[PDB]
C-alpha cells in the first residue's frame, strides 16, 4: 500500500515528456509501466501481485521481432501515459485503468507480419478473423492472460464495468488496425470542424480513443531524431523479411516490403509523415490541445526525412 515505484531523477523528470525514450535497459520497463500506472490511475487501481504477474505474462507473450516487440508494448503505454496524465479531467477511471493495459497489450503475440500477409500465406488466424487479423488475435491474447490464476487485475470491479473496462480494451486495441485510423480520423475531422465534437456521446468518445490509439501507436515519429530514425531501421527490418516471404508465395511485395528499394525509404517516410501521422497529430492535438508537443515532434521529424532526401544527412 505504502510501496511506491521511483525512478532516478532523469526518469522521472524525462517520463513526463512525450519524447520519453524508454531505454534499453529491458529489465527497468516493468517498473517503468507501474510507475505509469500507479501516476495516471493510482496506487489502489491493481493489487500490485496480480499487476506484476500480469505485466511478466504480457512480456513472455510478445516475440522477439524486430520492431512488434515487448519494447514497442511498453513504448505505446508511455505514450498514452503522456497523453492520459496532460489531459487529467477529460478521462473517466475506467478509462485511465483500461487505455495503459490496451496500450500494453495492443501487439501481443505478433509475429511481424501484416494481416494482408497473414491473408496472402491463409493463415489460420485469416480464417478465424477476416478483418483486423491481428488485432482481434491481440485482443484474443489479452481475455487468456486476464483468466490465467492470480492474473485477473481487474477483480474489484463490478461486473458492468468489469464488461465496459474490456469493451474500451477492445475498441481500443481494434483501432490499432491502421486500415480504420483513415475513416475515423476523417469523421472526428468532419466532428470536430461541423462543432458536432461531444465527449459526453460514448461513439464519440470511442472514436477520439480510438485517434489516441493510432497516435501512442505511432509514436516512434514523435521522438529525437536518433531514436525515430533508429526505429524505422527496426520497421523496415519487419517489413522487408514480410517481403521475402511475399516473394516465397509467388507474390512481388509492395515496395514499402521490398528490400530491393531500401534507397525509396526517405520519400516513403515523406508520404508516410503527410498522409498517416501529421493528420493523426494533427486531429489530436485539435481534440486534446495539450498533446501538441507530438504534432510539433512529428514536423520536426518529417523536416529530419526531408534533409536526408536533400543528401543533408
Ligand atoms: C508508406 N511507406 C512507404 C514506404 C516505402 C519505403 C521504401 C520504399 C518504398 C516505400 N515507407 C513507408 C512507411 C513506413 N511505415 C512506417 O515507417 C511506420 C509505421 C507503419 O507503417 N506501421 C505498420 C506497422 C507499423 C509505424 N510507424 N512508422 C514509422
Ligand atoms: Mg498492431
Ligand atoms: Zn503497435
Amino acid at each position: 500500500g505504502l510501496m511506491q515505484f521511483t525512478l532516478p531523477v532523469r526518469l522521472c523528470k524525462e517520463i513526463e515528456l512525450f519524447h520519453f525514450d524508454i531505454g534499453p535497459f529491458e529489465n527497468m520497463w516493468p517498473g517503468i509501466f507501474v510507475y505509469m500506472v500507479h501516476r495516471s490511475c493510482g496506487t489502489s487501481c491493481f493489487e500490485l501481485e496480480k499487476l506484476c504477474r500480469f505485466i511478466m505474462s504480457v512480456k513472455k507473450n510478445y516475440r522477439r521481432v524486430p520492431y512488434h516487440n515487448w519494447k514497442h508494448a511498453v513504448t505505446v503505454a508511455h505514450c498514452m501515459y503522456a497523453i492520459l496524465q496532460n489531459n487529467h479531467t477529460l478521462f473517466t477511471d475506467l478509462e485511465r485503468k483500461g487505455l495503459l493495459i490496451a496500450c500494453l497489450c495492443h501487439d501481443l503475440d505478433h509475429r511481424g507480419f501484416s494481416n494482408s500477409y497473414l491473408q496472402k500465406f491463409d493463415h489460420p488466424l485469416a480464417a478465424l478473423y477476416s478483418t483486423s487479423t491481428m488485432e482481434q488475435h491481440h485482443f484474443s491474447q489479452t481475455v487468456s492472460i486476464l483468466q490465467l490464476e492470480g492474473h485477473n487485475i481487474f477483480s474489484t470491479l463490478s461486473s458492468s464495468e468489469y464488461e465496459q473496462v474490456l469493451e474500451i480494451i477492445r475498441k481500443a486495441i481494434i483501432a490499432t488496425d491502421l486500415a480504420l485510423y483513415f475513416g475515423n480520423r476523417k469523421q472526428l475531422e468532419e466532428m470536430y470542424q461541423t462543432g458536432s465534437l461531444n465527449l459526453n456521446n460514448q461513439s464519440h468518445r470511442d472514436r477520439v480513443i480510438g485517434l489516441m490509439m493510432t497516435a501512442c501507436d505511432l509514436c516512434s515519429v514523435t521522438k529525437l531524431w536518433p531514436v525515430t530514425k533508429l526505429t524505422a531501421n527496426d520497421i523496415y527490418a519487419e517489413f522487408w523479411a514480410e517481403g521475402d516471404e511475399m516473394k516465397k508465395l509467388g507474390i512481388q511485395p509492395i515496395p514499402m516490403m521490398d528490400r530491393d528499394k531500401k534507397d525509396e525509404v526517405p520519400q516513403g517516410q515523406l508520404g508516410f509523415y503527410n498522409a498517416v501521422a501529421i493528420p493523426c497529430y494533427t486531429t489530436l492535438t485539435q481534440i486534446l490541445p495539450p498533446t501538441e508537443p507530438l504534432l510539433k515532434a512529428c514536423r520536426d521529424n518529417l523536416s529530419q526525412w526531408e534533409k536526408v532526401i536533400r543528401g543533408e544527412e
